């Protein structure tokens, strides 16, 4: 079996959230056949947010140190539990020497399978301005509808005030109305992409299939890990 | 601030819930509040109570090598979510330079401070039989109690045929009447030293406190963490 990496912190429970849907998702008859798993929780990386909105330093040091630190302690690949980290996916892999498999490529892939081809996206708004989304979906033809810019602030609100404060119920409440917003615009179906979406959402709040790339990269990590 | 490590895998479930309870636990307004966090789960790890018990392969070199990687990985100090691996915590310790937090000590200490001399413990029957909790506590001059041989029997269904098998109707019967004689043999205090205990027993259906391991030593991980 292959070890998994986990490059996280970002946020933290968001890190231990995905880490505990590896092992559910997990099938085994004894502890001695679940995969390996590293985790480096470095929450002192900076906001990746802000600086791509021009308010913070850049995230990029301290995200390749990670990987840098996985790779050393003994990870095989690795997964990010931070969407708008992934506008960053190709600046770490090309300064690390293991795979990064990607949770936007991953859910657009599982997009694609279901056949929608219009998506509802909850993420924070630097993953919205970097175009993360909008440039891995549009090579599946999957097209993106965010929220307003005023139904924004209430889901970054609901991401930064509510789960990473740890303020949960404020955070569900914010990210439950905007989901539902996008839903009487036709959203085919719900995108959690931002972790702390991830989790506070689940599909029974729903009128539409919930995407999360949670899940996705947590089943993948998982196969990957062990078909080999 | 320091880096928590923790060794597990054994089990994984049981891993990934100490790391959720330690990011709940500590007092973060946003993701940089949060001490980074390595975490090594390493399943490979022969079963420790086996080993203790009868055939099993020494669990030591294993346990070893985890403990000196998450030293390389950067930890500062090692916490580790298993019953039975502290009984070779001082074969751990001589051969690494960071120290390791032990759950048991860390409980049997709580409890000490508590003004307690006697602790009923509710755990599985090879946590009991490896002796991990009477060791420690003895040092602190507790003095476990432990049910019958039969009355085990049924802590042991509680926690399999109940708990672990969604039946929480008969897990919570038979561990509740457990816990309850335990109260009236002289227990002043409840030891959930299994996970699942803490599932379907909650303070309130006690007269004595109850307490969890796992929550002490995730508890005990932020104080030195926010630096202690």
């Amino acid at each position: 079996m292959k070890t998994i990496g986990i490059l996280g912190g970002m946020g933290p429970l968001a890190t231990a959230e995905l880490f505990r849907r590896i092992v559910i998702k997990t099938p085994a008859k004894r502890d001695q056949e679940h995969p390996k798993v590293i985790i480096f929780n470095n929450p002192q990386i900076p906001d990746r947010t802000a600086y791509i909105l021009g308010k913070g330093e850049d995230p990029r040091p301290q995200l390749i140190w990670t990987a840098k630190r996985l790779e050393e302690c003994g990870a095989d690949f690795i997964i990010m539990p931070a969407n708008t980290a992934h506008a960053f996916v190709e600046d770490i892999r090309k300064a690390i020497k293991i795979p990064i498999i990607s949770m936007i490529e991953e859910t657009a892939k599982k997009v694609k399978e279901l056949g929608f081809k219009k998506a509802g996206l909850l993420a924070t708004t630097g993953t919205i301005v970097s175009g993360v989304y909008e440039k891995e979906f549009s090579k599946y033809g999957v097209e993106i509808m965010t929220p307003t810019e005023d139904e924004q602030k209430d889901v970054m609100r609901g991401i930064y005030e509510g789960v990473k404060a740890g303020n949960l119920k404020l955070g569900r409440e914010l990210l439950l109305k905007t989901a539902k917003i996008l839903e009487e615009r036709g959203a085919e179906c719900i995108i959690a992409g931002c972790t702390e979406v991830s989790v506070v959402l689940k599909q029974d709040d729903l009128k539409v299939p919930l995407i999360d790339p949670m899940d996705v990269i947590a089943e993948v990590a998982v196969k990957v890990a062990l078909e080999k």
